[PDB]
């Protein structure tokens, strides 16, 4: 449970996201697949990106990353209170794209490392803190859900 002050410390960081999460969701692929190279083998659509330039020119990435981040944004904004949210989501992805909790370990460390990046000095250690805490939630909540359905990731 995060209190009223991590929460908007976590919106208040998610605000400077919203002015180009584009460009945010870009940079948080870019280092989630240089650091954990694996999770592109996963993916498809992506898996044919060979150079960093290649992904920062992929429209079709560039897309995705903002759908990733409004999905993310808009769970964070119910500070919570998302089951309505999240149930969709642990669905596509314990059933049809099978992504492991671990994986979702690891975007929530490219995500901080992003912010940490862009935003130092709105992303100290106390709103780092809630952060973490908000995506700790998620991941919780997430694999509560994947159980729920019968996958075990
Ligand atoms: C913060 C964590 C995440 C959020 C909010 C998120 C959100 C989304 C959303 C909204 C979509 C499109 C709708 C859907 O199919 O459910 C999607 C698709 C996808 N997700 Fe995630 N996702 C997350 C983490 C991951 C990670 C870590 C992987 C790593 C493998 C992954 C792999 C995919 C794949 C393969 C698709 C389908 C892309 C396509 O072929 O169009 N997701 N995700």
């Amino acid at each position: 449970v995060l209190s009223e002050g991590e929460w908007q410390l976590v919106l208040h960081v998610w605000a400077k996201v919203e002015a180009d999460v584009a460009g945010h969701g870009q940079d948080i692929h870019i280092r989630l697949f240089k650091s954990h190279p694996e999770t592109l083998e996963k993916y498809d659509r992506f898996k044919h990106l060979k150079t960093e330039a290649e992904m920062k020119a992929s429209e079709d990435l560039k897309k995705h990353g903002v759908t990733v981040l409004t999905a993310l944004g808009a769970i964070l904004k119910k500070k919570g209170h998302h089951e309505a949210e999240l149930k969709p989501l642990a669905q596509s992805h314990a059933t049809k794209h099978k992504i492991p909790i671990k994986y979702l370990e690891f975007i929530s460390e490219a995500i901080i490392h992003v912010l940490h990046s862009r935003h130092p000095g709105d992303f100290g250690a106390d709103a780092q803190g809630a952060m973490n805490k908000a995506l700790e939630l998620f991941r919780k909540d997430i694999a509560a859900k994947y159980k729920e359905l019968g996958y075990q990731g």
